[PDB]
């Protein structure tokens, strides 16, 4: 069946106040079927609040829209985000002592462009502590990662969360 609607939404900030439901829709329909598209407005003045949201039919369409950033909508670069604590770094726990950089890179590179991999070691002994941090060049990688129920790396079922 269909992915949960919450995972098919993009919250678009930074809109031009002249963007309408119709112009936001015409823009974002380039990357998929939109089941919903709303510009948020003041209830009395009808003046735009400068943000809105679009709902795609599938998660792959959300991915396509995010991969097509930067989006210039009605002359202004906007800020799309999935369903916000916006960070580029993750904690990866449960990797034990046998997990190496290449295991983490080969897996996580498919979520985004990696800038730093830090495998944590004991300050006194140098032994691996069984966790790591991965820093990406952009927050959408992290957002995709943390909504997955499971992460399997080097045969380990890992705990992954946003870091700082
Ligand atoms: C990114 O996190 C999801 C979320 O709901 N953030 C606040 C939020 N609430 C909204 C209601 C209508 C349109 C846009 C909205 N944005």
């Amino acid at each position: 069946p269909k992915e949960p609607e919450q995972l098919r939404k993009l919250f678009i900030g930074g809109l031009s106040f002249e963007t309408t439901d119709e112009s936001l829709r015409s823009h974002f329909e380039q990357w998929g079927t939109l089941t919903d598209c709303v510009v948020m407005r003041d209830p009395n003045t009808k003046r735009s609040r400068g943000f809105g949201f679009v709902t795609y039919a599938t998660v792959e369409e959300v991915d396509a829209a995010m991969n097509a950033r930067p989006h210039k909508v009605d002359g202004r670069v906007v800020e799309p985000k999935r369903a916000h604590l916006t960070v580029k770094k993750i904690f990866v726990g449960g990797i034990k002592e046998d997990t190496e950089e290449h295991h983490l890179r080969d897996y996580f590179e498919q979520y985004g462009k990696i800038e730093v991999i830090e495998i944590m070691t004991d300050r006194g002994s140098g032994k691996k502590r069984g966790f790591a941090f991965v820093t990406f060049d952009d927050h959408d990688s992290v957002d995709k990662i943390v909504i997955q129920k499971y992460h399997t790396v080097n045969g380990h079922n890992c705990e992954v969360r946003k870091a700082l």
